[PDB]
C-alpha cells in the first residue's frame, strides 16, 4: 500500500491507503500528529486534484472524512488514472491550521 | 484507446495510441495534417516526460519514429502508471517547425 508521512508546518502526518490506490474508489488514512501527541477531535480536510495540463482541464476531488479510533478515514472517488495531487488541511481543536501536500500516481 | 486531435498554427496533428495505453510498451500514430494534406517526409519526434515528484526522480523517454507515407509511428516504453506530459516537434520539408502539446493519463 502506498504510505508517505508528510510534514506540515510544526505537524506529522502520516498517510496510508488501504490497497493498492486505483481509479475509482479510495480509503486513505491519516494519522495526525503534534510534537509526537496524536491530534484528537480536529477538523481534517483532504483535496485530491488534477492541474490544468495541455489537453486536460483542472478536476478536483473532496474526500469524506470521518474520525475512527483516532485515525482519520479519507474515502474518495479518483475519476480516471494519473498522477493526483493530495493537499491535507487540518484545523485542531484548539484553532491551529496546519497544511500538508504530496502526490501519489494512479 | 487513447486519441486526441492538437492544432498547431495552420497544421493539425492527430495521435492516436496503438491498442489501449499501458505501462511498458507503447506505440502511437501520428497523423498531421495541413487543410486535410498529409504532411510527409517531415521530421516528427515524440517526447514522454514525468516531472520530478515526492517519490519519484525526473525522467524523460524519446520516441523512435518512423514514416509510412504521411504516418508516423512512435515507439516507447513508459515505465510508470502516472500522468507523462506528451511533446510533439515536427519539421516539415518545406521549412515549418510546430509544437504541440498535450497529456496522458496512464
Ligand atoms: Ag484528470
Ligand atoms: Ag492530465
Ligand atoms: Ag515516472
Ligand atoms: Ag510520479
Amino acid at each position: 500500500p502506498w504510505e508517505q508521512t508528510l510534514k506540515a508546518n510544526d505537524l506529522e502526518v502520516k498517510i496510508k491507503s488501504v490497497g493498492n490506490p486505483i481509479k475509482g474508489d479510495n480509503t486513505f488514512v491519516l494519522s495526525p500528529t503534534l510534537k509526537g501527541k496524536a491530534l484528537e477531535k480536529a477538523i481534517v480536510r483532504v483535496q485530491f486534484m488534477m492541474p490544468e495540463m495541455p489537453g486536460m482541464p483542472a478536476m478536483k476531488e473532496m474526500a469524506q472524512v470521518s474520525e475512527k479510533n483516532g485515525l482519520y478515514e479519507a474515502k474518495t472517488n479518483l475519476s480516471m488514472n494519473g498522477t493526483w495531487q493530495v493537499r491535507v488541511d487540518i484545523k485542531s481543536k484548539e484553532g491551529e491550521v496546519y497544511r500538508a501536500k504530496t502526490s501519489l500516481d494512479l
